[PDB]
DNA sequence: CATCTG
DNA sequence: CAGATG
């Protein structure tokens, strides 16, 4: 946690940088595992050759923890920070829309630059370009004062088309946190449910009002269940206007919303502890459901839940407010 | 995983 | 349709 740290950093940007600039899914991949284990590693990795011992543990990378470890530094990695391609990727990258794939075709292309990406813009497609339009308003932070006035209109809204609408705001939002990245919500309705084919209806209809009054700015892409757009708080008595914010809206059958609420509402680490105590009390869980465990290795048959009361109550634990869902 | 592109 | 992005 501390101990290995610059080790297990170094392997991140070594591993990143695999797979971002040369195509290298298998050694990113390894530079992976790697950092894994030195992390979990018990000890003060003095040597390569102590490191080796570790299973991911190789050769190579041993080579570059001695270096490392010999001199506050390595080579490769000095070599990767200055190299304009390898940051062009990095920084093309930043866009919504734009991808590694796509970050090395511009490059190569010369586009580098916020500049060379306006002046292509043809080359950029719909939810690039909005990316690109919204660079700046999209890297910054969402803060909960906002959150709850968005919130408030998004709930209203979604009243109003129909009162047997359940909508939720997960995320940090939900878990307390005073700033968030996006606006996530979770939404269902009686009328949808597993076997209930089908009513996309449902999610569009709701979408149309948002942009109907103005919440909505963009659409970045629209099937018919998960929505990724752009929103914005209406800029009041004109001198200061909001940000444009990310936001997703997704609909869910009634039948599997509460795994999902929870399962959205994290933190990741909450999860996986209330999986595997889940797990314990001969239970599994995911996104959609919880489910009864057999002995004969594993089995199903998703048990019935009306709350995220439900859910604890099947794994007999303490019902979690939000908050303390921390780990 | 679900959406888009081409 | 593969293949990219989130
Ligand atoms: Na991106
Ligand atoms: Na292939």
């Amino acid at each position: 946690e501390t101990l290995n740290g610059g080790i297990t950093d170094m392997l991140t940007e070594l591993a990143n940088f695999e797979k971002n600039v040369s195509q290298a899914i298998h050694k990113y991949n390894a530079y992976r595992k790697a950092a894994s284990v030195i992390a979990k590693y018990p000890h003060k990795i003095k040597s390569g050759a102590e490191a080796k011992k570790l299973p991911g543990v190789g050769t190579k990378i041993a080579e570059k923890i001695d270096e490392f470890l010999a001199t506050g530094k390595l080579r490769k990695l000095e070599k990767i920070r200055q190299d304009d391609t390898s940051s062009s990727i990095n920084f093309l990258t930043r866009v919504s829309g734009i991808g590694p794939s796509a970050a090395r075709k511009f490059v190569d292309e010369g586009i580098k630059t916020l500049e060379d990406l306006r002046k292509n813009e043809d080359k950029l497609n719909h939810h690039q370009r909005i990316g690109l339009k919204y660079f700046g308003d999209f890297e910054k932070r969402i803060p909960r004062e906002e959150m709850l006035q968005m919130q408030d209109i998004v709930l209203n809204e979604v009243k109003k088309v129909d009162s047997e609408y359940i909508a939720t705001v997960c995320g940090s939002f939900r878990r307390g946190a005073e700033s968030s990245g996006d606006m996530d919500v979770l939404l269902t309705h009686p009328s949808f449910t597993s076997e209930s084919t089908k009513q996309p209806k449902l999610l569009h209809q709701v979408v149309e009002q948002l942009q109907k009054v103005h919440f909505i700015t963009d659409t970045l892409s629209k099937g018919e269940t998960k929505f990724m757009g752009v929103c914005q708080l209406p800029s009041k008595n004109d001198e200061k206007e909001y940000p444009h914010r990310r936001i997703d809206i997704r609909l869910i059958p009634k039948d599997q919303y509460y795994c999902g609420v929870l399962y959205f509402t994290g933190s990741d680490i909450f999860n996986k502890n209330m999986r595997a105590h889940a797990l314990e009390k001969g239970f599994t869980i995911n996104e959609y459901t919880i489910r009864p465990l057999g002995v004969t290795g594993v089995a199903g048959e998703p048990l019935p839940v009306d709350s995220e009361k439900d859910i604890f109550d099947y794994i007999q634990w303490k019902y979690r407010e939000p908050k303390d869902r921390s780990e």
